[PDB]
């Protein structure tokens, strides 16, 4: 194997696991949920605003280990409710809408912090 | 990274997402869902009906990028119950029982358009 | 592709599935349930034997292809309820503690067999 991934533009992972992994040319992002990376508190108001805090978490990981937006092959959007969808797709967009990588979209029953919104990701650079 | 997946055997990923994204010699396949590629509309029948579609878009989606059901590694099926595993298990089976790739079967609290079944892969060739 | 993994020390794949895939250096593995090898029945106690009976297959099924456990760089643990999150991280961080791989931990409706604990896993090794 090669390197994990720790910075404080992304919430730190407290527990037995790392914000990503980079391996080769390959990273595997850990399922990021709308919390702020300095005050460590949940994000509190629309599911936009949680979805920006989301992405902006995946965005910092993916830069801290080298990676790029444009380097995401494969996302997975786990969610409380599917009624998010249209306007997590909205901010979704202004991160991915010229990159495109694969994507599953799924509602769960609970996810940490009994947040309603988590996306992981696996990257892939160079060629 | 290298290319992007767009059929029109299998559903059209209309939102900010790819059917699937060929990097190197992998490719990462979006969950697929039981929509007619031609109709656009929901199968409505039995389980068996439903698993039947979301295998027929995969394997669409794999050969229009050069890759098949052999080369598949890892599934992810998604349902909204456990009582459909004997079921979806025998249509899979017609696809995949003798290559018999990784798999992970859970049942989430709902899924897209409020379907019953969505299944994602990842598929690897050459050697 | 390359090779599949089959061992007793692990629950047998039943269904057109495989316990894990290895596709050169990479490994991808079907996720575990409490269930014991030899006797093929559920573990009914505590979450942490639970866990711990998840972990044991998982390990099983890497050093069976010739894998570890600080080969492994993504996991995602499903589950029923997040009420289970501290003590499953106190059994999980006993075998990557000190590896760290990155994770997605969430909770969903159901689970086969009824479980209440699956983990699957993506190992890469080599450099």
């Amino acid at each position: 194997m090669k390197r994990f991934v720790e910075t404080d533009k992304a919430p730190k992972a407290i527990g037995p696991y790392s914000q990503a992994v980079v391996v080769g040319n390959m990273m595997f992002v850990s399922g990021q949920i709308p919390i702020d990376p300095e005050t460590g508190e949940l994000v509190q108001g629309t599911i936009e605003e949680k979805t920006e805090r989301v992405l902006e978490n995946l965005k910092a990981i993916l830069e801290a280990g080298g990676f790029s937006l444009k380097d995401v092959v494969k996302v997975t959007v786990f969610t409380t409710s599917m009624d998010y969808f249209q306007r997590v797709n909205e901010v979704y967009s202004r991160y991915f809408g010229d990159h495109r990588p694969a994507r599953s979209f799924v509602a769960v029953a609970q996810l940490p912090r009994n947040v309603e919104i988590e996306i992981e990701a696996i990257a892939v650079k160079e060629g």
